[PDB]
Parts: structure tokens; C-alpha cells; sequence
DNA sequence: AAAGATATCTT
DNA sequence: AAAGATATCTT
């Protein structure tokens, strides 16, 4: 399938290539910084060609946002199935010690999930699947040798700000949790668990319908959630009583 | 001086090299995307070596944030004078056309400017200067970046995601404006003007004291601001009334 | 403008 | 956790 071929290719590319810097047209190389801002950027650019190659083999065209700040990162679709678009978003997080628990921010809960055409490349009802390509890396402190420029002949000598990168491919609803991933930027929170839980799909929602109803009615602050629901147990009781 | 040698080195490096992609240790090159999210990261990595080299020349140690949401990007200081630290932040923005007015977000107005040790690498009162390295790029019309990978002999074939890039170094207070640069993330706004105004330092504040006081008492919403001040003239009237 | 989107993190 | 920080853009 498209999905199995895509995760096979991402997993393989991760295993064989290690990004180590930015390069200029003149051949000068600039080492990488330690942020997640930097590594989130690197992993998106590293995935781009892979996604395009696999999409093309299943006759899918790839469209990136035409305007800035529009989800998703990549929109796939066959011209013969305009209302069966696939949204792919790349998300990255870190780990201090290898294999500690991790969690991701899964997109806003107040934009396209509550308004069909808000901050999204195509109307939300034209997508039949929302996939997350998740990258996890173990942080590695920066040192003196990262603050100089390098030539092409010193490629393998450049120090990297990470180690043990892992990648998964999973549906957004499947790995979604019941607690916000951010406050003022109102994002959905993923489950808080080990990498294997993301791969296997051990989330808290029973269906994609339950995921959507939960986040579509989740209040923004603790003061408002106090009288409604703060977690999945409370939501299921709220539902049991008649949405009250 | 440190400042004049830094500005010269930045202009020079910018004039000489054009960043065109990310490179792996194995030699495979992945092209860059169009975003400001991609370009802000690229301009930050590009400036690193320059800043470290010039600082070493003048005998300053350079420290990057150990924590991830702490300002500033680069802290310069001599071991002899620990209360004479210099903060350097790299900021990016775009233009559609060469001579179109631009604007920057200049950091939060509710963190370290209101709390000495909040979201800052070293206590705010240890810093004697706050510089902005501003990068302005001209967007390319193309909306479809390259989705293939390249080798080291194909560097001049890689499409660049910008038409032209300009850089400046200026004090934060000098280019600060009186209108918020962001709402929910409460950022100071810069003046809205042509590139030359930033270089020449044609701001609206009469002093750094006035800039700090303005942003330290700026209310977060229109509702609250309409009873106090929304702009520089209203703030100066607010001062006349007795800070009430 | 003002307010809230874009991704992810600390305390 | 919840709430508001990190940078920047568009509605």
C-alpha cells in the first residue's frame, strides 16, 4: 500500500543518511544547532523527497501549502479521487535519555477541526485520512567544533547535535491524547508514552469519531473544563448523561 | 569595535555565500523549502560561525541557551566583566518586492522585560546591550520547490528559495515600534518601514528608557489598552496624567 | 489593527 | 497539568 511503502522508505532513509549541516552553492558547510526548531526543520526537509517519490508510485500528486500557516505539510490525492485526499504532517520531539516517554503537539483544536476551511490547504471534508510522521531524537550538547565552517572534504568530521533518531507513521486520531499539547496556541496533545506505543497505536480514543467529538467540544481553560470535562473518563460520563 | 567588525563580517559573508540545502555526512543534498520557518533557521545557523569568530577576536566568550525557550540566541561576555553582557538575537522577515515596508516581531513584552530572570539565559540586569541581527529575504514567485535530492557536483542546479537577501545589525530599542507584533504570544512590534530606516535607526522612541517603560506597561488587549494607551502619543499623555 | 493562527517547549 | 513562553505570519 501507499502507507506501508511510505513508512518502509522513511525507516530506511533514516537508517542510511545522517544530516550534518547546511551547504552553500559555493561549497561552504555550516554546522547544525541543537534546537528542536532546527531539527524539526531538518527532518521536514529530509522527508520531502521521500514522500514525493512514494506518492508518485501510487499515482498521487503532492501539494505543499500555497499560503503560509496552512495545514497540512503535505496533501496527497489522485485526480480521480478529489474527495479522498490524504494529509501528512511532520512532527518532532526530543528525548534526554534514550527511550524516555515522549509527547507531541498534534495541531490546533480550534482551526480546521471546528471550521471546514480555516487554516487548511483544502476544505477539511475533502480529506479521508490524517497521518503523522513522528521523529524522535536524543539530544547531544553542542561544543566548540560546531561553531566553525567546514569544507566538503570534512563531511564525516562534523559534530551533530543529536543521536538515535527514530521515526513512525500513524493516524493522528490513533495517537491523540486527552490533554492539551499547548495552552495559548490551543493544540491537541498526543498520548504521553514510549515510542513503541506510537508505532502500535495504543491511544486513548475508541474511534476517529470520538477523537473529533472530544476535541471539538474541549474548552480552552481549566476554569471552563471544570464544569464539563478535562479527560477521557469525564468526557465519557458527560456523554453518558446526555452531553451535560 | 566588536559591533563594527560584526556588521562588516555579516555583510561580507552574506554577499559571498548563498545557502542552498541541507547535506548529510554521506554527501546527499536535500533542497530548502520556501517558508520563513525554514529560512529563519538557515539564517541563524549561517550567522553562528561569523559571530563566534568576531567575538573571539575581541576576547568575548559566546554562550547559546542551554534551555530551549530562553532569550537570547547568543550571549557575548568577557570573563573580566560579567555585568557587561551583550545579547544578540537573529530575526527574519520577507518582502514580496524589493522596496516594500517590512516589520519584525522583537521578542516578548511579558517575559524578561517584566521579570529579571524569566525566559533569559542570564539575569536581564547583567546585559548592557541588546542587538538585533535582521535578515530580510525577497520571496520567489514559484510555489513548488524542488522535491528531488542532489549530489555535491550538482550544487549550482539547486533552486534557491529566495530572490535576494539583505542583513542589518541594530539596537532593539531603536527599531521598536508602538504596536504589538503578535497577540496571543505578546510580542513587541518593530516600526513598519523600508529597509533603510532599520539600518539608519529611524525609530519612534526617544530613548531606551522610554522603550522599556512603554512595553513594560502595555496592556495585552484592545479593551484594556483603550483606558490607558494604544500608541506612543497616548503613552506620552498617560505619562502627563500621572501614570493613570 | 487586533486577535489568533502556524510548531513545540518549560516550569 | 495548565498556562504561557520560544519566532513569525495572516486573518
Amino acid at each position: 500500500s501507499l502507507r506501508s511503502d511510505l513508512i518502509n522508505a522513511l525507516y530506511d532513509e533514516n537508517q542510511k543518511y545522517d544530516v550534518c549541516g547546511i551547504i552553500s552553492a559555493e561549497g561552504k558547510i555550516y554546522p547544525l544547532g541543537s534546537d528542536t526548531k532546527v531539527l524539526s526543520t531538518i527532518f521536514e526537509l529530509f522527508s520531502r523527497p521521500i514522500i514525493n517519490k512514494i506518492a508518485e508510485k501510487h499515482g498521487y500528486i503532492v501539494e505543499e501549502p500555497k499560503q503560509l500557516n496552512h495545514y497540512p505539510d503535505f496533501t496527497l490525492y489522485k485526480p480521480s479521487e478529489p474527495n479522498k485526499k490524504i494529509a501528512i504532517d511532520i512532527k518532532t520531539t526530543y528525548t534526554n535519555k534514550e527511550n524516555e516517554k515522549i509527547k507531541f503537539t498534534l495541531g490546533g483544536y480550534t482551526s480546521f477541526i471546528r471550521n471546514n476551511t480555516k487554516n487548511i490547504v483544502y476544505p477539511f471534508d475533502q480529506y479521508i485520512a490524517h497521518w503523522i510522521i513522528g521523529y524522535v531524537y536524543t539530544r547531544v550538547a553542542t561544543r566548540k567544533s560546531s561553531l566553525k565552517t567546514y569544507n566538503i572534504n570534512e563531511l564525516n568530521e562534523i559534530p551533530k547535535p543529536y543521536k538515535g533518531v527514530k521515526v513512525f507513521l500513524q493516524d493522528k486520531w490513533v495517537i491523540a491524547g486527552d490533554l492539551a499539547g499547548s495552552g495559548n496556541t490551543t493544540n491537541i496533545g498526543s498520548i504521553h508514552a514510549h515510542y513503541k506505543d506510537f508505532v502500535e497505536g495504543k491511544g486513548i480514543f475508541d474511534s476517529e469519531d470520538e477523537f473529533l467529538d472530544y476535541w471539538r467540544n474541549y474548552e480552552r481553560t481549566s476554569q471552563l473544563r471544570n464544569d464539563k470535562y478535562n479527560n477521557i473518563s469525564e468526557y465519557r460520563n458527560w456523554i453518558y448523561r446526555g452531553r451535560k
